[PDB]
């Protein structure tokens, strides 16, 4: 007949004109099924529906050059981490992926080893070093170590374009024959995700804080290897067990050593990445 | 301790700081549960995730004074009809609700009975008439009949702000003691929902058309009665069995009679509304 509540799912899915084995049909069949199930499960009202419409609208409207509020929504509802988890499984011993987040920027300067990526000098100086190897234990020559962090104010460069220098706490480093990287930066600082839009509103309404534990992002790539999209977390950070975006993994926690002794930098963090074929 | 695929839902929901019985917690618990189930069900890829982010973003960004693309998305996935369905359980004999759609505009001119709502004179003239009553059969005095339709070009006034006169095919009528309404308009025309944004892209990808059968919208309100948000459909419209927004109900299909004899209007359509509660 016409639409009924009991046949809502079949009614909507049955309008599709594409073959059932087309990937879009498989995805959309499940999306509609789950969406209808949700609405029925909690009895979404007309007013609640209107709230949702308004929220989704504002979420897209606040997106633009320096802000991806839909990524933040995905991130804070654990969707991003879940997508990473089911797609980027790897053997024991290989460094684990985690949530990408929205603040990677392609085409960062290719810098020299030992260069200082902290261009505004805000934070405590830190020496970052380690080795890229394959799963069989061999250093990889010509791996690209693409790194990004916030500054001491809790912001990535792209969040404060007219304040932070371009490429602040960003750089790309290409390993030599020994697989080693080394650069100077600052010790990362815990930061709230942008909380002045819908995502911040929702966290507030759920009695959730917006913070992530301090971390340095590493995107490590090499010919013939799976792309490693990860971060290292500052050991001891108070938010390690309450990351707003669910990104922490035990093995990604990095030690930070205080350097009275080597006063080139105040801190050092050593961390080795292991890629798979 | 940390996020795992198999504990993804508990991990995310467990961060809520509000009481389990708070409406936001009930809704969001189910939203996260269903959203994670969906992602797992069909194995959303990183690329698919990225496509969704972009799509949701564009959907919100194209919203504005004259277009609610999130409503259209809700409508075309059957969510709007479903929310209307589960929030109404009216008695036998009361006129049924259906999908609101995005084109109602508050504060339409209060017109006299017999006034013509068709200001651009595009379409075949039609006389619309009927009676508002209660379930016991008594006319309702002082009901407001708030009506809106497209013009012959298949657009609501707000979709062509520089072309259509303001309030074209819109008006509010207040019933007298006999409960009767009467106005002149045009016979409505089948129309595609706006198909140049994400929603149109999606329908195209699913091999679905963007069309609705011809209809006149009626929002009927009265003191002490449930708000009636409905439409009447043009009998015999070839899209009655394939409404893009699933809004058709048998009882809302209206008969249209041709008037050779009184060529004041070409057509007349008589339809009574029965309010409840
Ligand atoms: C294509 C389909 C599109 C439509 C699909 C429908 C989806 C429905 C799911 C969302 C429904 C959630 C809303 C539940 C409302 C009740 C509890 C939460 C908020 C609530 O209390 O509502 C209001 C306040 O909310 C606030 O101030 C903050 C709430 C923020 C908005 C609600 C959450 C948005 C939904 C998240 C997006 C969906 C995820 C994307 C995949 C006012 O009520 P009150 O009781 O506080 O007032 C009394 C004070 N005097
Ligand atoms: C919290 C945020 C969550 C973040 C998102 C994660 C959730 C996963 C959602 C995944 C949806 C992807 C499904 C699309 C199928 C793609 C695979 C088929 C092959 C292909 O490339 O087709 C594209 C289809 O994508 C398209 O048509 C573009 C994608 C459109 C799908 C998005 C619909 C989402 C519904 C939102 C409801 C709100 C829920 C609130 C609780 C072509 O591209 P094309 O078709 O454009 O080109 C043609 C113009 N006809
Ligand atoms: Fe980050
Ligand atoms: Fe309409």
């Amino acid at each position: 007949t016409y639409f009924t509540e009991d046949q809502s799912v079949d009614t909507v899915n049955g309008r599709m004109g594409i073959d059932a084995g087309d990937r879009a049909a498989v995805v959309m069949e499940s999306l509609v099924r789950h969406l209808h199930s949700f609405v029925k499960d909690v009895g979404i009202t007309q007013a609640e529906w209107g709230l949702a419409i308004d929220f989704l609208t504002r979420t897209g409207q606040i997106c633009g050059p320096e802000r991806q509020e839909f990524i933040l929504l995905s991130d804070t509802l654990g969707v991003s981490m879940l997508v990473d988890a089911i797609n980027h499984r790897r053997p024991t011993g290989a460094t684990e992926n985690t949530v990408f987040g929205p603040f990677h920027v392609e085409g960062a300067p290719i810098r020299q080893m030992g260069d200082d990526i902290s261009l505004d000098g805000k934070g405590e100086s830190c020496l970052f070093a380690g080795q890229v190897r394959d799963l069989d234990g061999h250093p990889i020559e010509g791996a690209c170590v693409d790194v990004w962090s916030d500054n001491a104010d809790g912001y990535y460069d792209v969040q404060q374009p007219d304040i932070q220098p371009q490429w602040n706490n960003r750089g790309r480093f290409l390993t030599g024959a020994d697989g080693r990287y080394l650069f100077r930066g600052i010790k990362p600082t815990a930061y709230p995700i942008p909380d002045d839009g819908p995502v911040g509103q929702l966290l507030d309404r759920l009695g959730r804080h917006p913070y992530r534990p301090a971390h340095m992002h590493f995107l490590v790539t090499a010919e013939g290897c799976e792309r490693l999209v990860t971060h290292t977390f500052v050991e001891g950070d108070s938010y390690l067990e309450s990351d707003a975006v669910f990104g922490v993994k035990e093995a990604l926690i990095a030690t930070y050593d205080r350097n009275s002794d080597d006063p080139a930098t105040a801190w050092s963090s050593q961390y080795d990445f292991v890629l798979t074929r």
